């Protein structure tokens, strides 16, 4: 078969692998993006399509416009379980068209000189020597098998992991995700009966019984049109995520017009810590496949984009050091970590202990204020839990008299506190890998544990 060379290929052209490719070009490098899709549709998985500024301004990505930003946000309506108590937080925010915002991108990527190719799907890896060397692909426009040798494979193929998982099972970067560490989620969009009221602000539906693990959602994305949907964890035996959305719709979004249902659709979304590698020989995985979502919210968009360009940054590293080793590509850790990755830890803690709350322990936790909106903020943009923030809640916590795992919330803390220390010691290099999982795998079992 036909046979090419890149420096770097990039498997996937989502928030994570196009974020990549526009970080990396213009750089030196002769680098190739694929996706499975065809170009008008890539971009296009479920999601409630909802990404932070802070996200953009974080990398000084360039803010979707024009047809791409369906709807400002100004914040966010969090509702309690009995829907007594709303804490409006408030921070800017938009509701994306999403294929046509990461269409844009690739453009400008293209633009820029990346080679892109569309409905061309990586089938097998290329792995020689010990090292991951490009992958045979399948371009369906050309019905043409070809091998495309790379020096680094940037593996951003979202919640499929399709191409790290046909890799030797024995390499770090292989990685499974556990069925209780990712939800399953379900959205649609529909146009509305009447006008949304507070058309910039997003909706988020607490409540442990109608979307056990995960949350609902109303997420406008105009005065008339809304996306909502649900996501609730996996490995736990509940029937299907249309079981809850079906009941339940009627709830959270009254207003719909189901003779105007636009998409649905659903997918996995993981949420916990991200791969305890995202760098191995010859290989960089970013995104949904190397796990970089928001373990509480699960917002995975803002977090691609860091990975891609931590991806980038690493990527340039290695070439300026002849070196895709682990070892060489290995600040690809220590970037993402720093920037996004010790926090994904923290919260992967918290995410455990609020998915084990009950709805009485959320209604009476919201209505007494037991943290504030300011430090619920402070939480999940840092994702500290303040020891002292954690005191003053324990303050009210114990004017309850009914046995709770609100009462672990101090304990909680700690272990949040020590898991983010951790991954900020992240191991220097891959000789240390191995000592440091074992850490990571030994302070999450024991709290774990310290929940019973
Ligand atoms: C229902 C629902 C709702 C939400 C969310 C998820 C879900 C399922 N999330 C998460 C967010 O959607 C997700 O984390 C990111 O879109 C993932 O971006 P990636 O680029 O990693 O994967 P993504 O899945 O977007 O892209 C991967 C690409 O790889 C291609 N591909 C896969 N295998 C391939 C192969 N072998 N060869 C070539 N191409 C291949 C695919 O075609 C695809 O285009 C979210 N986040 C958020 O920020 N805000 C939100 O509101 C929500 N809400
Ligand atoms: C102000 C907008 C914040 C982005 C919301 C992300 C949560 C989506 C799963």
């Amino acid at each position: 078969m036909k046979e090419l060379k890149y420096d770097v290929l990039i498997i996937g052209g989502g928030f994570a692998g196009s974020s990549a490719a526009y970080q990396l070009s213009r750089r030196g490098l002769k680098i190739l993006l694929v996706d499975s899709k065809p170009w008008n549709r890539i971009g296009d998985k479920p999601c409630g399509d909802a990404v932070s500024k802070a996200h953009f301004d974080k990398l000084g990505m360039p803010y979707p416009k024009g047809e791409e930003l369906e709807n400002k946000i100004n914040g966010i309506k969090l509702y309690s379980p009995d829907m007594q108590t709303v804490w409006t937080v408030n921070g800017e925010g938009f509701e994306l068209n999403a294929p046509l915002y990461n269409q844009r991108v690739l453009k400008e990527a293209q633009d820029r000189g990346v080679e892109i190719w569309d409905l061309t799907t990586a089938m097998k890896p290329i792995f020689e020597d010990g090292y991951v060397k490009g992958a045979v692909l399948f371009n369906r426009r050309t019905n043409e098998e070809l091998t495309v040798y790379s020096k680094v494979v940037v593996e951003a193929t979202g919640y499929s992991r399709s191409f790290r998982s046909k890799l030797p099972p024995e390499l770090p970067i292989t990685e499974d995700l556990d069925d209780k560490d990712a939800d399953v989620a379900y959205r649609e969009v529909l146009l509305t009966k009447e006008d949304i009221e507070d058309h910039d602000y997003l909706r988020i539906f607490i409540d442990q019984e109608t979307s056990p693990g995960g949350y609902w959602w109303y997420f406008p994305k105009g005065k008339n049109k809304v996306n909502v949907g649900l996501g609730i964890q996996g490995g736990m035996g509940y029937p299907s995520i249309h079981e809850y959305y079906k009941k339940y719709l009627d709830k959270y979004a009254p207003d719909v017009d189901k003779s105007k249902l636009l998409v649905k659709g659903g997918a996995l979304v993981p949420t916990r810590r991200p791969l305890y590698t995202m760098a191995w020989n010859g290989i960089i995985v970013i995104g949904d496949s190397g796990f970089t979502v928001n373990p509480v919210h699960g917002g995975g968009k803002g977090s691609a984009m860091i990975s891609g360009y931590c991806a980038a940054k690493a990527i340039l590293s290695a070439f300026e050091t002849g070196d895709f080793s682990a070892s060489g590509l290995w600040d690809m850790n220590i970037c993402y970590v720093n920037e996004y990755g010790a926090k994904q830890a923290s919260l992967d803690i918290f995410r455990r202990f609020l998915q084990k709350l009950s709805n009485d322990d959320i209604n009476y936790g919201m209505k007494k204020k037991i943290i504030k909106e300011e430090d619920l903020l402070e939480a999940s943009e840092k994702g500290d839990l303040h020891l002292s923030v954690a005191d003053k809640a324990m303050r009210v916590i114990s004017g309850l008299g009914r046995p709770s795992l609100l009462f672990k919330l101090k304990a909680v803390a700690e272990s949040m506190k020590k898991i983010k220390e951790l991954y900020l010691n992240y191991p220097r290099s891959p000789s240390s890998l191995g000592s440091w999982r074992r850490e990571v795998d030994n302070v999450l079992t024991e709290f774990n544990k310290s929940l019973s």
